[PDB]
Protein backbone atom coordinates (compact mmCIF):
# COMPACT_ATOMS: atom_id res chain seq x y z
CA UNK A 1 0.00 0.00 0.00
CA UNK A 2 1.37 3.46 -1.10
CA UNK A 3 -1.50 5.28 0.16
CA UNK A 4 -0.87 7.57 2.96
CA UNK A 5 -2.92 9.19 5.64
CA UNK A 6 -1.90 13.07 6.23
CA UNK A 7 -2.93 14.80 9.75
CA UNK A 8 -3.29 18.48 9.52
CA UNK A 9 -3.34 20.78 12.28
CA UNK A 10 -4.97 24.08 11.32
CA UNK A 11 -6.37 25.46 14.36
CA UNK A 12 -3.55 28.34 15.02
CA UNK A 13 -0.37 29.70 13.25
CA UNK A 14 2.96 27.72 13.85
CA UNK A 15 4.92 31.06 13.08
CA UNK A 16 4.16 33.68 10.93
CA UNK A 17 6.72 33.95 8.09
CA UNK A 18 7.42 37.22 6.82
CA UNK A 19 5.55 38.20 2.46
CA UNK A 20 9.34 38.14 2.05
CA UNK A 21 10.07 34.92 3.13
CA UNK A 22 11.50 33.49 -0.15
CA UNK A 23 14.23 36.09 -0.73
CA UNK A 24 17.45 36.19 -3.09
CA UNK A 25 21.33 37.54 -3.13
CA UNK A 26 23.76 38.81 -5.70
CA UNK A 27 26.83 37.76 -5.14
CA UNK A 28 29.32 40.79 -3.43
CA UNK A 29 32.12 39.19 -6.28
CA UNK A 30 29.95 40.47 -9.42
CA UNK A 31 31.76 43.91 -8.34
CA UNK A 32 35.10 42.95 -8.25
CA UNK A 33 34.82 43.59 -11.90
CA UNK A 34 32.16 46.29 -11.63
CA UNK A 35 31.28 46.25 -15.56
CA UNK A 36 29.57 43.32 -14.93
CA UNK A 37 26.57 45.01 -12.77
CA UNK A 38 25.16 45.92 -15.88
CA UNK A 39 24.13 42.88 -16.43
CA UNK A 40 21.64 43.41 -14.10
CA UNK A 41 20.35 46.62 -16.42
CA UNK A 42 18.92 43.35 -18.48
CA UNK A 43 14.86 43.53 -19.11
CA UNK A 44 14.87 39.71 -18.82
CA UNK A 45 16.34 39.84 -15.44
CA UNK A 46 13.95 42.51 -14.49
CA UNK A 47 10.86 40.31 -15.54
CA UNK A 48 12.29 37.81 -13.69
CA UNK A 49 13.21 39.41 -10.27
CA UNK A 50 9.94 41.27 -10.08
CA UNK A 51 8.26 37.56 -10.61
CA UNK A 52 9.83 37.27 -6.74
CA UNK A 53 8.26 40.13 -5.22
CA UNK A 54 8.17 40.77 -2.10
CA UNK A 55 11.88 39.79 -1.54
CA UNK A 56 14.91 41.21 -0.23
CA UNK A 57 18.06 41.16 -2.34
CA UNK A 58 20.51 41.10 -0.42
CA UNK A 59 24.12 42.65 -1.86
CA UNK A 60 27.06 40.27 -0.13
CA UNK A 61 29.36 37.31 0.09
CA UNK A 62 33.11 36.67 0.90
CA UNK A 63 33.42 40.09 -1.48
CA UNK A 64 31.62 41.90 1.24
CA UNK A 65 34.62 42.07 3.42
CA UNK A 66 37.19 43.37 0.16
CA UNK A 67 35.29 45.98 -1.36
CA UNK A 68 35.67 49.90 -0.85
CA UNK A 69 33.84 52.67 -1.84
CA UNK A 70 35.63 55.07 -3.84
CA UNK A 71 33.29 57.81 -5.06
CA UNK A 72 36.06 59.30 -7.51
CA UNK A 73 36.61 55.91 -9.04
CA UNK A 74 36.31 56.05 -13.03
CA UNK A 75 34.04 54.56 -15.03
CA UNK A 76 34.17 52.50 -18.02
CA UNK A 77 33.09 52.39 -21.45
CA UNK A 78 30.45 49.80 -20.82
CA UNK A 79 29.11 51.91 -17.44
CA UNK A 80 29.57 55.39 -18.78
CA UNK A 81 27.64 53.75 -22.30
CA UNK A 82 25.04 52.09 -20.19
CA UNK A 83 23.73 55.34 -18.05
CA UNK A 84 23.77 57.56 -20.85
CA UNK A 85 21.00 55.23 -22.42
CA UNK A 86 18.79 55.76 -19.70
CA UNK A 87 18.75 59.51 -19.49
CA UNK A 88 15.55 61.68 -19.67
CA UNK A 89 14.12 57.72 -19.37
CA UNK A 90 11.65 55.96 -17.29
CA UNK A 91 14.47 53.60 -15.97
CA UNK A 92 12.05 50.62 -14.62
CA UNK A 93 9.85 50.98 -17.74
CA UNK A 94 12.26 51.09 -20.38
CA UNK A 95 15.79 50.58 -19.17
CA UNK A 96 18.11 47.84 -20.99
CA UNK A 97 22.15 47.54 -21.70
CA UNK A 98 22.51 48.59 -25.45
CA UNK A 99 23.31 45.80 -27.27
CA UNK A 100 26.80 46.55 -28.32
CA UNK A 101 27.44 46.36 -24.10
CA UNK A 102 25.23 43.45 -23.60
CA UNK A 103 27.08 41.43 -26.69
CA UNK A 104 30.72 42.03 -25.19
CA UNK A 105 29.79 41.27 -21.14
CA UNK A 106 28.19 38.37 -22.86
CA UNK A 107 31.60 37.07 -24.26
CA UNK A 108 33.46 37.89 -21.20
CA UNK A 109 31.42 36.44 -18.69
CA UNK A 110 32.26 33.02 -18.49
CA UNK A 111 35.83 33.66 -18.49
CA UNK A 112 35.12 36.12 -15.65
CA UNK A 113 32.66 33.26 -13.73
CA UNK A 114 35.72 31.04 -13.80
CA UNK A 115 37.76 33.84 -12.36
CA UNK A 116 35.82 34.53 -9.81
CA UNK A 117 34.86 30.54 -8.70
CA UNK A 118 38.77 30.01 -8.90
CA UNK A 119 39.46 33.04 -6.98
CA UNK A 120 37.23 32.26 -4.40
CA UNK A 121 38.25 28.59 -3.60
CA UNK A 122 42.18 29.47 -3.48
CA UNK A 123 40.96 31.79 -0.72
CA UNK A 124 43.02 35.17 -2.70
CA UNK A 125 40.67 38.17 -1.81
CA UNK A 126 42.49 41.48 -3.09
CA UNK A 127 40.49 45.12 -2.00
CA UNK A 128 38.98 46.29 -5.11
CA UNK A 129 36.82 49.67 -5.11
CA UNK A 130 33.20 50.38 -6.71
CA UNK A 131 31.65 53.55 -7.69
CA UNK A 132 28.30 55.75 -7.34
CA UNK A 133 27.35 54.43 -10.49
CA UNK A 134 27.70 50.47 -9.05
CA UNK A 135 25.68 51.44 -5.96
CA UNK A 136 23.21 53.28 -8.67
CA UNK A 137 22.85 49.57 -10.51
CA UNK A 138 22.48 47.59 -7.44
CA UNK A 139 19.57 49.94 -6.46
CA UNK A 140 17.56 50.61 -9.45
CA UNK A 141 17.75 46.65 -10.26
CA UNK A 142 16.60 46.49 -6.42
CA UNK A 143 13.87 49.01 -7.16
CA UNK A 144 12.94 48.25 -10.16
CA UNK A 145 12.18 44.52 -9.61
CA UNK A 146 9.93 44.93 -6.07
CA UNK A 147 13.14 43.90 -4.05
CA UNK A 148 14.17 45.68 -1.00
CA UNK A 149 18.06 46.27 -1.15
CA UNK A 150 20.01 45.04 1.66
CA UNK A 151 24.03 45.85 1.55
CA UNK A 152 26.92 44.30 3.35
CA UNK A 153 29.64 47.23 4.40
CA UNK A 154 33.12 45.68 4.78
CA UNK A 155 34.07 44.66 8.06
CA UNK A 156 37.49 43.99 7.56
CA UNK A 157 38.40 47.68 7.23
CA UNK A 158 40.30 48.32 10.63
CA UNK A 159 42.13 50.96 13.06
CA UNK A 160 45.62 50.36 15.20
CA UNK A 161 43.96 48.73 17.73
CA UNK A 162 41.60 46.52 16.24
CA UNK A 163 38.48 48.44 15.99
CA UNK A 164 36.21 49.11 13.23
CA UNK A 165 37.14 52.25 11.31
CA UNK A 166 33.25 53.24 9.61
CA UNK A 167 34.89 56.09 7.74
CA UNK A 168 34.51 54.24 4.26
CA UNK A 169 31.17 53.12 5.46
CA UNK A 170 29.92 57.46 6.14
CA UNK A 171 31.05 58.36 2.79
CA UNK A 172 28.55 55.45 1.35
CA UNK A 173 25.63 56.25 4.05
CA UNK A 174 26.03 59.81 2.80
CA UNK A 175 25.72 59.36 -0.74
CA UNK A 176 22.89 56.94 -0.36
CA UNK A 177 21.16 59.82 1.85
CA UNK A 178 21.56 62.13 -1.22
CA UNK A 179 20.02 59.47 -3.67
CA UNK A 180 17.01 59.17 -1.52
CA UNK A 181 17.95 55.32 -1.11
CA UNK A 182 15.88 53.39 0.96
CA UNK A 183 18.51 50.28 1.90
CA UNK A 184 19.17 48.17 4.52
CA UNK A 185 22.85 47.09 6.27
CA UNK A 186 24.97 44.51 6.91
CA UNK A 187 28.03 44.64 8.17
CA UNK A 188 30.76 41.78 7.29
CA UNK A 189 30.15 38.48 5.78
CA UNK A 190 30.87 35.21 7.70
CA UNK A 191 33.27 36.59 10.54
CA UNK A 192 33.94 33.27 12.01
CA UNK A 193 36.34 32.94 8.59
CA UNK A 194 38.35 36.29 8.96
CA UNK A 195 41.48 34.63 10.14
CA UNK A 196 41.67 31.97 7.50
CA UNK A 197 40.32 35.17 4.78
CA UNK A 198 42.72 37.67 5.84
CA UNK A 199 44.63 36.78 9.13
CA UNK A 200 42.70 38.85 11.07
CA UNK A 201 40.87 37.61 13.83
CA UNK A 202 37.90 39.59 14.94
CA UNK A 203 36.27 38.10 18.23
CA UNK A 204 32.20 38.19 18.56
CA UNK A 205 32.40 41.13 21.16
CA UNK A 206 34.63 43.17 19.12
CA UNK A 207 32.03 42.99 16.10
CA UNK A 208 29.18 43.93 18.31
CA UNK A 209 30.65 47.12 19.21
CA UNK A 210 31.44 47.46 15.48
CA UNK A 211 27.47 47.00 15.35
CA UNK A 212 27.01 49.43 17.70
CA UNK A 213 29.02 52.00 15.95
CA UNK A 214 27.21 51.44 12.85
CA UNK A 215 24.05 51.32 14.28
CA UNK A 216 24.94 55.09 16.03
CA UNK A 217 26.11 56.13 11.82
CA UNK A 218 22.34 54.96 10.72
CA UNK A 219 20.40 56.98 13.56
CA UNK A 220 22.17 60.39 12.66
CA UNK A 221 21.28 59.52 9.21
CA UNK A 222 18.38 60.90 7.15
CA UNK A 223 17.51 57.36 7.19
CA UNK A 224 16.95 56.95 10.82
CA UNK A 225 14.47 53.91 10.84
CA UNK A 226 16.83 51.92 8.33
CA UNK A 227 17.05 48.46 9.66
CA UNK A 228 20.76 46.38 10.22
CA UNK A 229 21.24 42.67 10.38
CA UNK A 230 23.90 40.52 11.28
CA UNK A 231 25.90 38.60 11.69
CA UNK A 232 26.24 36.83 8.80
CA UNK A 233 28.18 33.56 10.35
CA UNK A 234 28.44 30.55 8.67
CA UNK A 235 26.50 27.65 9.71
CA UNK A 236 26.85 26.63 13.74
CA UNK A 237 29.72 25.03 13.85
CA UNK A 238 30.90 25.42 17.44
CA UNK A 239 33.50 28.06 17.15
CA UNK A 240 30.93 30.00 14.70
CA UNK A 241 27.88 29.09 17.58
CA UNK A 242 30.79 30.33 20.45
CA UNK A 243 31.45 33.50 17.92
CA UNK A 244 27.53 34.27 17.65
CA UNK A 245 26.38 34.00 20.98
CA UNK A 246 29.30 36.61 22.57
CA UNK A 247 28.04 38.78 19.51
CA UNK A 248 24.51 38.71 20.27
CA UNK A 249 25.51 39.34 23.97
CA UNK A 250 27.26 42.64 22.79
CA UNK A 251 25.71 43.63 19.79
CA UNK A 252 22.29 42.40 20.30
CA UNK A 253 20.50 44.93 20.98
CA UNK A 254 21.06 47.07 17.78
CA UNK A 255 20.32 44.20 15.21
CA UNK A 256 16.99 43.97 13.66
CA UNK A 257 17.53 40.33 13.33
CA UNK A 258 19.92 37.34 13.34
CA UNK A 259 21.83 36.42 10.11
CA UNK A 260 23.43 33.29 9.36
CA UNK A 261 24.38 30.88 6.36
CA UNK A 262 23.49 27.41 5.64
CA UNK A 263 24.67 24.80 2.51
CA UNK A 264 24.14 20.95 2.94
CA UNK A 265 27.21 20.01 0.83
CA UNK A 266 30.81 20.57 -0.52
CA UNK A 267 29.87 21.50 -4.28
CA UNK A 268 33.60 19.52 -5.08
CA UNK A 269 32.52 16.44 -3.22
CA UNK A 270 28.52 16.50 -3.86
CA UNK A 271 26.74 13.13 -5.66
CA UNK A 272 23.53 13.07 -7.12
CA UNK A 273 22.78 10.59 -3.88
CA UNK A 274 23.41 13.08 -1.41
CA UNK A 275 21.10 15.80 -3.47
CA UNK A 276 18.46 12.87 -2.92
CA UNK A 277 19.12 11.71 0.52
CA UNK A 278 16.88 12.46 3.47
CA UNK A 279 19.36 11.80 5.71
CA UNK A 280 21.35 14.82 4.27
CA UNK A 281 18.01 16.99 4.49
CA UNK A 282 17.75 16.11 7.50
CA UNK A 283 21.24 17.81 8.97
CA UNK A 284 19.76 21.16 8.40
CA UNK A 285 17.59 20.81 11.07
CA UNK A 286 20.41 20.16 13.61
CA UNK A 287 21.89 23.46 12.08
CA UNK A 288 18.33 25.29 12.98
CA UNK A 289 18.41 24.29 16.33
CA UNK A 290 21.68 25.26 17.33
CA UNK A 291 21.24 28.33 16.16
CA UNK A 292 18.22 29.17 18.00
CA UNK A 293 19.68 27.59 21.08
CA UNK A 294 22.74 30.53 20.69
CA UNK A 295 19.46 33.23 20.15
CA UNK A 296 17.15 31.81 23.14
CA UNK A 297 20.05 32.17 25.28
CA UNK A 298 21.15 36.13 24.44
CA UNK A 299 18.77 38.00 22.48
CA UNK A 300 15.14 35.62 22.91
CA UNK A 301 12.72 36.58 20.29
CA UNK A 302 14.71 38.25 18.47
CA UNK A 303 14.16 37.19 14.86
CA UNK A 304 16.46 34.74 12.53
CA UNK A 305 17.01 34.66 9.30
CA UNK A 306 18.83 32.59 6.85
CA UNK A 307 21.04 35.50 5.18
CA UNK A 308 22.65 33.24 2.63
CA UNK A 309 21.90 29.73 1.86
CA UNK A 310 22.20 27.07 -1.27
CA UNK A 311 22.61 23.32 -1.86
CA UNK A 312 26.37 23.37 -1.97
CA UNK A 313 29.15 26.06 -1.11
CA UNK A 314 31.94 26.27 -3.80
CA UNK A 315 29.69 27.53 -5.97
CA UNK A 316 27.37 25.09 -6.35
CA UNK A 317 27.98 21.20 -7.30
CA UNK A 318 28.61 20.68 -11.08
CA UNK A 319 25.70 19.07 -13.04
CA UNK A 320 23.46 19.24 -9.74
CA UNK A 321 22.90 22.53 -8.45
CA UNK A 322 21.35 24.00 -11.52
CA UNK A 323 18.87 21.03 -11.80
CA UNK A 324 15.48 19.64 -11.09
CA UNK A 325 17.37 17.31 -8.69
CA UNK A 326 18.33 20.76 -6.75
CA UNK A 327 14.82 21.13 -5.51
CA UNK A 328 14.24 18.70 -2.99
CA UNK A 329 16.74 20.63 -0.45
CA UNK A 330 15.38 23.73 -1.95
CA UNK A 331 11.87 22.82 -1.21
CA UNK A 332 13.00 21.06 1.97
CA UNK A 333 14.73 23.78 3.33
CA UNK A 334 11.59 26.43 2.90
CA UNK A 335 9.80 24.06 4.38
CA UNK A 336 11.44 23.34 7.21
CA UNK A 337 12.90 27.01 7.39
CA UNK A 338 8.97 27.77 7.96
CA UNK A 339 7.97 24.98 10.39
CA UNK A 340 10.74 25.78 12.83
CA UNK A 341 11.12 29.48 13.39
CA UNK A 342 12.94 31.33 10.58
CA UNK A 343 11.40 34.44 9.22
CA UNK A 344 13.12 34.68 5.83
CA UNK A 345 15.36 32.46 3.79
CA UNK A 346 17.78 34.08 1.56
CA UNK A 347 18.96 32.48 -1.58
CA UNK A 348 22.34 32.42 -3.06
CA UNK A 349 21.64 32.55 -5.81
CA UNK A 350 19.53 35.10 -7.89
CA UNK A 351 22.09 35.39 -10.68
CA UNK A 352 26.14 35.61 -10.91
CA UNK A 353 28.82 32.97 -10.80
CA UNK A 354 27.90 29.51 -9.82
CA UNK A 355 25.68 26.86 -10.80
CA UNK A 356 23.52 27.54 -7.31
CA UNK A 357 21.92 30.89 -9.52
CA UNK A 358 18.45 31.00 -10.54
CA UNK A 359 19.20 32.25 -13.78
CA UNK A 360 21.53 31.27 -15.85
CA UNK A 361 24.23 33.33 -17.70
CA UNK A 362 21.80 33.66 -20.58
CA UNK A 363 19.33 35.36 -17.77
CA UNK A 364 17.49 31.86 -18.48
CA UNK A 365 15.16 30.59 -15.57
CA UNK A 366 16.32 27.00 -13.73
CA UNK A 367 14.18 24.82 -12.23
CA UNK A 368 14.62 26.30 -8.84
CA UNK A 369 13.49 29.85 -9.86
CA UNK A 370 10.10 28.16 -11.18
CA UNK A 371 10.11 26.03 -8.24
CA UNK A 372 10.97 29.52 -5.94
CA UNK A 373 7.87 31.64 -8.42
CA UNK A 374 5.41 28.93 -7.72
CA UNK A 375 5.82 29.11 -4.19
CA UNK A 376 6.00 32.72 -4.24
CA UNK A 377 2.40 32.24 -5.61
CA UNK A 378 0.81 29.73 -3.66
CA UNK A 379 2.15 29.77 -0.10
CA UNK A 380 0.91 32.31 2.33
CA UNK A 381 3.06 33.45 5.17
CA UNK A 382 1.03 31.65 8.21
CA UNK A 383 2.85 28.48 9.06
CA UNK A 384 0.54 25.53 10.27
CA UNK A 385 1.14 21.75 10.64
CA UNK A 386 1.05 18.67 8.49
CA UNK A 387 2.30 14.96 9.22
CA UNK A 388 1.88 11.61 7.28
CA UNK A 389 0.92 8.64 9.56
CA UNK A 390 3.02 5.33 10.31
CA UNK A 391 6.46 6.92 11.22
CA UNK A 392 8.03 7.52 7.69
CA UNK A 393 8.58 10.88 7.19
CA UNK A 394 12.09 10.84 5.93
CA UNK A 395 11.30 10.18 2.57
CA UNK A 396 7.60 11.74 2.21
CA UNK A 397 8.45 15.34 3.27
CA UNK A 398 5.04 17.64 3.67
CA UNK A 399 4.20 21.15 4.60
CA UNK A 400 1.38 23.59 4.98
CA UNK A 401 0.14 26.61 5.15
CA UNK A 402 -2.53 28.90 4.56
CA UNK A 403 -3.06 30.03 0.98
CA UNK A 404 -0.72 33.01 -0.39
CA UNK A 405 -3.99 35.84 -0.39
CA UNK A 406 -2.44 37.51 -2.60
CA UNK A 407 -3.31 34.87 -5.30
CA UNK A 408 -6.54 36.15 -6.96
CA UNK A 409 -7.73 32.52 -7.69
CA UNK A 410 -7.60 31.85 -4.04
CA UNK A 411 -9.54 33.26 -0.63
CA UNK A 412 -9.31 33.59 3.08
CA UNK A 413 -9.69 30.04 4.34
CA UNK A 414 -7.60 28.46 1.81
CA UNK A 415 -5.12 26.06 2.40
CA UNK A 416 -1.75 24.88 0.37
CA UNK A 417 0.26 21.59 0.91
CA UNK A 418 3.42 20.92 -0.28
CA UNK A 419 4.99 17.42 -0.22
CA UNK A 420 8.47 16.02 -1.47
CA UNK A 421 8.23 12.25 -2.25
CA UNK A 422 12.11 10.62 -2.09
CA UNK A 423 10.60 7.52 -2.47
CA UNK A 424 11.36 5.45 -5.45
CA UNK A 425 7.30 4.96 -6.54
CA UNK A 426 4.52 7.07 -6.60
CA UNK A 427 2.39 7.50 -3.34
CA UNK A 428 -1.31 8.62 -2.38
CA UNK A 429 -1.73 11.15 0.13
CA UNK A 430 -5.27 11.15 1.53
CA UNK A 431 -6.37 14.49 2.97
CA UNK A 432 -8.59 14.24 6.46
CA UNK A 433 -11.84 15.35 7.61
CA UNK A 434 -12.79 18.03 7.11
CA UNK A 435 -11.04 18.51 3.72
CA UNK A 436 -12.01 15.14 2.13
CA UNK A 437 -14.60 16.17 0.14
CA UNK A 438 -13.03 19.71 -1.30
CA UNK A 439 -11.78 21.05 -4.69
CA UNK A 440 -8.20 20.65 -4.64
CA UNK A 441 -5.54 22.45 -7.36
CA UNK A 442 -2.63 20.20 -8.22
CA UNK A 443 0.71 22.21 -9.40
CA UNK A 444 3.27 19.01 -9.95
CA UNK A 445 6.67 19.36 -11.27
CA UNK A 446 8.66 17.31 -12.97
CA UNK A 447 11.88 17.15 -15.08
CA UNK A 448 11.56 17.72 -18.86
CA UNK A 449 14.03 15.03 -20.73
CA UNK A 450 16.40 12.23 -20.99
CA UNK A 451 18.47 13.49 -18.09
CA UNK A 452 15.40 13.33 -15.48
CA UNK A 453 16.36 14.27 -12.30
CA UNK A 454 19.73 16.14 -14.08
CA UNK A 455 17.63 18.15 -16.31
CA UNK A 456 17.62 21.68 -16.09
CA UNK A 457 14.04 21.71 -17.42
CA UNK A 458 11.28 21.35 -16.17
CA UNK A 459 7.01 20.82 -16.36
CA UNK A 460 4.41 22.46 -14.41
CA UNK A 461 1.48 19.51 -14.39
CA UNK A 462 3.00 18.33 -18.17
CA UNK A 463 3.42 21.90 -19.54
CA UNK A 464 6.96 22.84 -20.17
CA UNK A 465 7.76 26.15 -17.79
CA UNK A 466 9.50 29.01 -20.02
CA UNK A 467 9.47 32.52 -20.43
CA UNK A 468 6.71 33.41 -22.60
CA UNK A 469 9.21 36.28 -23.98
CA UNK A 470 11.89 38.68 -21.94
CA UNK A 471 9.30 40.94 -20.79
CA UNK A 472 6.82 38.32 -20.10
CA UNK A 473 6.15 35.05 -17.65
CA UNK A 474 3.76 32.16 -18.18
CA UNK A 475 0.60 31.68 -16.03
CA UNK A 476 0.97 28.77 -13.79
CA UNK A 477 -1.95 26.62 -14.59
CA UNK A 478 -3.53 24.32 -12.22
CA UNK A 479 -4.86 21.23 -12.88
CA UNK A 480 -8.00 20.17 -10.96
CA UNK A 481 -8.55 17.04 -8.71
CA UNK A 482 -11.80 15.48 -8.01
CA UNK A 483 -13.15 16.01 -4.98
CA UNK A 484 -12.50 13.69 -2.61
CA UNK A 485 -9.63 11.98 -4.94
CA UNK A 486 -6.55 11.23 -3.29
CA UNK A 487 -3.10 13.71 -3.97
CA UNK A 488 -1.15 11.39 -6.58
CA UNK A 489 2.83 12.06 -5.85
CA UNK A 490 5.40 10.32 -8.54
CA UNK A 491 8.74 8.79 -7.53
CA UNK A 492 11.29 11.60 -7.06
CA UNK A 493 9.14 14.56 -7.26
CA UNK A 494 7.38 17.77 -5.45
CA UNK A 495 4.15 19.08 -5.82
CA UNK A 496 1.41 21.82 -4.39
CA UNK A 497 -2.25 21.40 -3.79
CA UNK A 498 -4.28 24.17 -3.11
CA UNK A 499 -7.36 22.92 -1.05
CA UNK A 500 -10.09 25.40 -1.89
CA UNK A 501 -12.76 26.46 0.56
CA UNK A 502 -10.98 24.88 3.38
CA UNK A 503 -12.58 27.53 5.65
CA UNK A 504 -9.68 27.21 7.91
CA UNK A 505 -10.37 30.07 10.67
CA UNK A 506 -6.13 30.76 11.46
CA UNK A 507 -6.17 31.77 7.84
CA UNK A 508 -8.34 34.69 7.58
C1 LIG B 1 37.87 40.01 22.19
O1 LIG B 1 38.68 40.92 21.44
C2 LIG B 1 39.18 42.07 22.10
C3 LIG B 1 40.18 42.74 21.15
O2 LIG B 1 39.51 43.76 20.42
C4 LIG B 1 39.88 41.68 23.39
O3 LIG B 1 40.09 42.92 24.06
C5 LIG B 1 41.47 43.08 24.41
O4 LIG B 1 41.77 42.14 25.43
C6 LIG B 1 43.02 42.26 26.09
C7 LIG B 1 42.88 41.45 27.38
O5 LIG B 1 43.64 40.27 27.25
C8 LIG B 1 43.42 43.70 26.41
O6 LIG B 1 44.84 43.66 26.71
C9 LIG B 1 45.10 44.21 28.02
O7 LIG B 1 45.19 45.62 27.90
C10 LIG B 1 45.37 46.29 29.15
C11 LIG B 1 45.41 47.77 28.80
O8 LIG B 1 44.10 48.19 28.37
C12 LIG B 1 46.63 45.79 29.87
O9 LIG B 1 46.63 46.26 31.23
C13 LIG B 1 46.68 44.26 29.95
O10 LIG B 1 47.95 43.78 30.46
C14 LIG B 1 46.37 43.60 28.60
O11 LIG B 1 47.45 43.77 27.70
C15 LIG B 1 43.09 44.70 25.31
O12 LIG B 1 43.19 46.06 25.77
C16 LIG B 1 41.65 44.50 24.90
N1 LIG B 1 41.24 45.52 23.93
C17 LIG B 1 40.07 46.18 24.02
C18 LIG B 1 39.83 47.21 22.96
O13 LIG B 1 39.25 45.95 24.91
C19 LIG B 1 39.08 40.71 24.27
O14 LIG B 1 39.89 40.21 25.34
C20 LIG B 1 38.58 39.52 23.46
N2 LIG B 1 37.68 38.69 24.27
C21 LIG B 1 37.60 37.35 24.16
C22 LIG B 1 36.62 36.65 25.05
O15 LIG B 1 38.27 36.70 23.38
C1 LIG C 1 13.83 1.51 -3.91
O1 LIG C 1 13.91 1.80 -2.51
C2 LIG C 1 14.02 0.62 -1.69
C3 LIG C 1 13.64 0.95 -0.25
O2 LIG C 1 12.40 1.69 -0.22
C4 LIG C 1 11.20 0.88 -0.03
O3 LIG C 1 10.84 0.11 -1.18
C5 LIG C 1 10.35 0.89 -2.28
C6 LIG C 1 10.05 0.01 -3.47
C7 LIG C 1 9.06 1.56 -1.88
O4 LIG C 1 8.10 0.56 -1.53
C8 LIG C 1 9.33 2.48 -0.71
O5 LIG C 1 8.06 3.01 -0.30
C9 LIG C 1 10.01 1.73 0.44
O6 LIG C 1 10.42 2.68 1.43
C10 LIG C 1 15.42 0.04 -1.91
O7 LIG C 1 15.77 -1.02 -1.00
C11 LIG C 1 15.44 -0.48 -3.34
O8 LIG C 1 16.76 -0.96 -3.61
C12 LIG C 1 15.00 0.62 -4.34
N1 LIG C 1 14.50 0.05 -5.57
C13 LIG C 1 14.87 0.46 -6.77
C14 LIG C 1 14.18 -0.24 -7.91
O9 LIG C 1 15.71 1.33 -6.93
C1 LIG D 1 42.53 46.47 2.08
O1 LIG D 1 42.59 47.89 2.37
C2 LIG D 1 42.51 48.26 3.76
C3 LIG D 1 42.51 49.78 3.94
O2 LIG D 1 42.43 50.44 2.67
C4 LIG D 1 43.67 47.62 4.50
O3 LIG D 1 43.49 47.89 5.89
C5 LIG D 1 43.69 46.11 4.25
O4 LIG D 1 44.82 45.52 4.91
C6 LIG D 1 43.72 45.79 2.76
N1 LIG D 1 43.73 44.34 2.63
C7 LIG D 1 44.26 43.64 1.60
C8 LIG D 1 44.14 42.15 1.74
O5 LIG D 1 44.79 44.13 0.61
C1 LIG E 1 40.12 55.37 9.20
O1 LIG E 1 40.33 55.31 7.79
C2 LIG E 1 40.55 56.60 7.21
C3 LIG E 1 40.43 56.52 5.69
O2 LIG E 1 41.30 55.51 5.18
C4 LIG E 1 41.90 57.07 7.74
O3 LIG E 1 42.31 58.30 7.14
C5 LIG E 1 41.81 57.24 9.26
O4 LIG E 1 43.09 57.62 9.77
C6 LIG E 1 41.33 55.95 9.94
N1 LIG E 1 40.91 56.21 11.31
C7 LIG E 1 41.34 55.55 12.40
C8 LIG E 1 40.74 55.99 13.70
O5 LIG E 1 42.17 54.64 12.37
Amino acid sequence: QDVVDLDFFTQEPLHLVSPSFLSVTIDANLATDPRFLILLGSPKLRTLARGLSPAYLRFGGTKTDFLIFDPKKESTFEERSYWQSQVNQDICKYGSIPPDVEEKLRLEWPYQEQLLLREHYQKKFKNSTYSRSSVDVLYTFANCSGLDLIFGLNALLRTADLQWNSSNAQLLLDYCSSKGYNISWELGNEPNSFLKKADIFINGSQLGEDFIQLHKLLRKSTFKNAKLYGPDVGQPRRKTAKMLKSFLKAGGEVIDSVTWHHYYLNGRTATREDFLNPDVLDIFISSVQKVFQVVESTRPGKKVWLGETSSAYGGGAPLLSDTFAAGFMWLDKLGLSARMGIEVVMRQVFFGAGNYHLVDENFDPLPDYWLSLLFKKLVGTKVLMASVQGSKRRKLRVYLHCTNTDNPRYKEGDLTLYAINLHNVTKYLRLPYPFSNKQVDKYLLRPLGPHGLLSKSVQLNGLTLKMVDDQTLPPLMEKPLRPGSSLGLPAFSYSFFVIRNAKVAACI
